[PDB]
């Protein structure tokens, strides 16, 4: 089960795309948004998106919230459980920053729309898709 | 937009797997589970799943749920809305029978414990991801 | 069946598309990724659009031996591609297998005077299967 | 460069499978190899085999030979240039040893037939597959 956890994070910190759904937002949808995380494993999980975001609205003091994420290659699907909430820290941007952050941004770190979200998560439920090679056959084209 | 549902579909005939969550059972987890279609796009979605699966006995007449999907390289991802009922008919399981679907089930197509749940998609937010390969970079490796 | 096999191949190779391709004495043996099309939905030759440049083209002559080596995305098949690998610019085939993907290549369009396309005439492929089945899942502390 | 080599590192590390080719061995084939390495990242980049293996009686001291690398996924492909042969250490094949591998010998680690290959990676031409996100659009089906 630690074997399980290094995959999640390594999968999650490589790909970091997670499809992130609130229910009474945006009719439920799942939206794709790249996680982002200090260090090889352990959260919390960051986004950073935008302060329009409707979500943002929402959110209070802190949600419940699903994530689902695969690895690219689909091998590793993740239901991740935690509770989500702005928490547009100064610091926490700084450490976060990066020439892919950047570039959405007009304004840079200091973009008065900018916002970032935490994902605190508890658990995930975690399934793998794994696989056996068969001997390899010659075949004429 | 016919494009994007093109994709849309052959990327989930192929690839497959939709997580699937339902709030109020199971603390909302997305389970993945394995899509099928009859044709090559249009629903409805069929996942052949289990008698005892918590999920049915909370479906009802049919429930709203969201299915996220992504493609095996993430560059399509779909937010999938639709209603999701049993409908285990006896003539969709002979159609969507195959080696694969066998496998799961003890019993082949008449398991007491076999189940098929359809899902009548209405529409789905899809977002395309497409890569394209930067300039190779020579590396050396210690 | 060894026909299965080939069908795998041909839809994995026409959709997932990349093929990295070596030629021994060009650039220390590296092999490209390079995207490989093909008319219909199996059946070589596999076609490569690239640039006049390309410092593969200069010794193909008349055509040489390859080895391409393929996956798909995912992994569930690996397939070594054997054949002849030749430029072969031809206008008519060009219009075949033009599209807005790779039209985003060229300067020029069509026209370019730097396009070039190559065919692999693939004679025979080693594959290997590596299909994947879904373990039961765990709940994880985090 | 670092983040290059990271990358490359990690992918391999998780996805492991490297397709091997060698001139006048069997064709030029490359066959698909599950790579394995001590620790995070660094070679030399080991793959268990058999002994009756054709490409084992042609590496004598070692051979020039090109890998064939991407990941699950596709985001990265990587052409891995270095030198290749047998090294049946035993020290080593205890280090690398796993129910993975030893799902493969009917003798264990003592199995007569076994083989270990290592490959002494000098340098590999890396290519990252690099993705945009478009807007979501919602769609009728």
């Amino acid at each position: 089960t630690k074997e399980l956890q290094e995959k999640f994070w390594k999968a999650l910190k490589s790909d970091r795309t997670v499809m992130l759904g609130l229910d009474g937002v945006e009719d439920g949808h799942a939206r794709p948004m790249t996680a982002q995380i200090e260090g090889d494993s352990g959260g919390p999980i960051w986004f950073f998106t935008s302060k329009d975001n409707a979500l943002i609205a929402m959110l209070g003091q802190g949600r419940r919230v699903i994530g689902a994420f695969s690895s690219k290659g689909h091998d590793l699907f993740a239901s991740i459980s935690g509770s989500l909430r702005e928490d547009t820290d100064p610091a926490m941007v700084d450490r976060l920053w990066n020439p892919y952050v950047a570039a959405w941004y007009e304004g840079g770190k200091t973009d008065p729309n900018l916002a970032l979200l935490r994902l605190d998560a508890d658990h995930a439920q975690i399934w793998l898709n794994e696989s056996s090679l068969l001997a390899g056959i010659k075949v004429l084209l």
